[PDB]
RNA sequence: AGGGUAUAGCUCAGGGGUAGAGCAUUUGACUAGAUCAAGAGGUCCCUGGUUCAAAUCCAGGUGCCCUCUCCA
């Protein structure tokens, strides 16, 4: 609709084209057909997902009163315009709210202001602008300017710029809260509002400091694969990569704070994150480490590292190129830095594997689209490891996988791959609201979403 | 069969031989700054290798980073 293809290196999107017009899929579909679909892909990547998910927090919150808090929210953020908060049938414990936008009659001022790419994309997905993330403004801004807010897509800005001759995209319109003087004089490692968003090409609500005990806003999928792995009450769980702890306090709450889940990260402060989460959801069965997953099998004769066969189920949430994250509009990587995620991803693959008590689960699970990071990593964790075996998941939301890994039909029906390319854009206005059958709502949140991939394992 | 990165206070270009830009800061004019000028600035992370010569190329070491909605 509105934005342009995701911005891509040439060499980059030819190596995705290699991977989506391989010659298992072009034989069951033709050239002229896996083309226009990748194309409608890498045209869909520059979109915001059409619902805002939210999980709620069920060990502090029934989904009943959290979602009428969330009613009275959305009243007073909207200042009282009606938007709908459905709840999804098979996942019981997520909230969904439907995105209003795109806007293209907003009229841009002449103040304006720049912000970093990982910021615009917050602010499409209904995010203020907050200090941290402006890297320009004009130096004629006082606090309480209506200013005009443009996403650095390339991240191209030099931090304090006063011009811009790059590339940037309208996200709307907002009342600054800091002059450029208080944002850029000195060096404050200042916090805090910057930019009222008043006029957004998307209007969704703003998730900051609204029930932060009962919320947690997470894409459907992620909040699927929770799902997926069933985690039983009083069961051992363990996540390799578990930072911010999404899933993972997910997790402890559909166990019901009963059992143990063992969290692992490499870096410190997300792990840091993770205890804070824990901690402000009300889990205790969560024990976060900062630790290489890749080294987490005991070895020596001596906490992590664990024992092998010594966890119930097991949640490999791998690090990926994060190519189905949305909206995203630029990409400014390497080839070798997008391909350089499958071996890391086989290691610690391996180490779960190797971590896992027969008859136990394995759920991995991406955000990204590539081949070589899903269907593939299926095929070769089945062949190396021959005591896996690939099961059904519950619940079935997702399309299956794709083809081009050698795998059967039957084997792909059991992959969960979300296609940001299954249904058009949906340009929701508030006629489009009031004339929408329920059903097509579900299928557009469970369709229009991010990349994802989910694959199931049980072991023997 | 993991990868990227380290350069001025901040944000970043560059590049085998005299250190570069924007912003911040400093000073001087014009009416505190939507003006004009002027200069203050860095063992280019550590170590070793190639080389006449490494801030640049290579290897190892270390720190930061590779999202999976919102202080960026
Ligand atoms: C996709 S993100 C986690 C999202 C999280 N699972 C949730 O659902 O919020 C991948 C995480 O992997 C962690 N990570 C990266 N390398 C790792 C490694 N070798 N071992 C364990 N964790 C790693 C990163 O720090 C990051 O937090």
């Amino acid at each position: 609709s509105i934005f342009p293809k995701i911005s891509l290196r040439p060499e980059v999107e030819n190596y995705l084209k290699e991977g989506f017009m391989n010659k298992e899929i072009v034989t069951a579909l033709g050239k002229q057909e896996a083309e226009r679909k990748f194309e409608t892909l890498l045209k869909h990547l520059s979109h915001p997902p059409s619902f805002t998910t939210v999980r709620v927090n069920t060990h502090l919150a029934s989904v009943q009163h959290v979602k009428n808090l969330l009613l009275d929210e959305l009243q007073k953020q909207f200042n009282g315009l009606s938007v709908p908060i459905l709840q999804h049938p098979d996942l019981q414990d997520v909230l969904l709210i439907p995105v209003i936008g795109p806007r293209k009659n907003i009229k841009k001022q002449q103040c304006e202001a720049i912000v970093g790419a990982q910021c615009g994309n917050a602010v499409l997905r209904g995010a203020h602008v907050y200090a941290p993330g402006i890297v320009s403004a004009s130096q004629f801004m006082k606090a309480g300017d209506v200013i005009s807010v443009y996403s650095d897509i390339k991240g191209k800005c030099k931090k304090g710029a006063k011009e811009f001759d790059g590339t940037k995209v309208f996200l709307g319109n907002g009342i600054s809260e800091l002059s450029r003087k208080e944002i850029f004089s000195g060096l404050p490692e200042l916090k805090g509002m910057g930019i009222r968003m008043t006029e957004p090409v998307y209007l969704s609500p703003s998730f900051d400091s609204v029930l932060p005990r009962y919320l947690f806003l997470q894409n459907l999928p992620s909040a699927l694969v929770s799902h997926v792995l069933n985690p039983q009450p009083g069961e051992k769980i363990l996540d390799l990569c578990a930072a911010p702890g999404g899933k993972t306090t997910h997790i402890a709450a559909l166990m019901h704070d009963q059992g143990e889940v063992i969290a692992l990260d490499k870096i410190f402060n997300k792990v840091e994150k993770i205890k804070q989460n824990a901690l402000l959801l009300g889990l205790n069965s969560i024990r976060a480490f900062c630790f290489d997953g890749t080294k987490a099998v005991k070895l020596d004769m001596v906490e992590p590292p664990f024992l092998p066969e010594s966890f119930d189920r097991i949640l490999l949430d791998a690090p990926c190129s994060g190519m189905g994250q949305r909206p995203n509009m630029a990409c400014t990587w390497s080839v070798k830095e997008v391909a350089s995620y499958q071996p890391l991803q086989r290691k610690l693959f391996t180490a779960a594997v190797q971590l896992l008590k027969p008859e136990g689960v394995l759920v991995y699970s991406t955000c990204t689209i590539t081949l070589a990071e899903n269907e593939e990593q299926v095929a070769w964790a089945l062949t190396k490891f021959p005591c896996l075996q690939l099961q059904p998941q519950e619940p079935q939301i997702g399309g299956e996988g794709m083809r081009g890994a050698g795998l059967s039909c039957e084997q792909l029906k059991q992959l969960q791959r979300f296609d940001p390319s299954a249904v058009p854009l949906p340009d929701t206005d508030m006629d489009s609201l009031r004339e929408a059958r329920r059903e097509d709502m579900l299928r557009l949140a469970n369709k229009d979403s991010i990349g994802f991939f989910i694959a199931k394992f049980v072991k023997c």
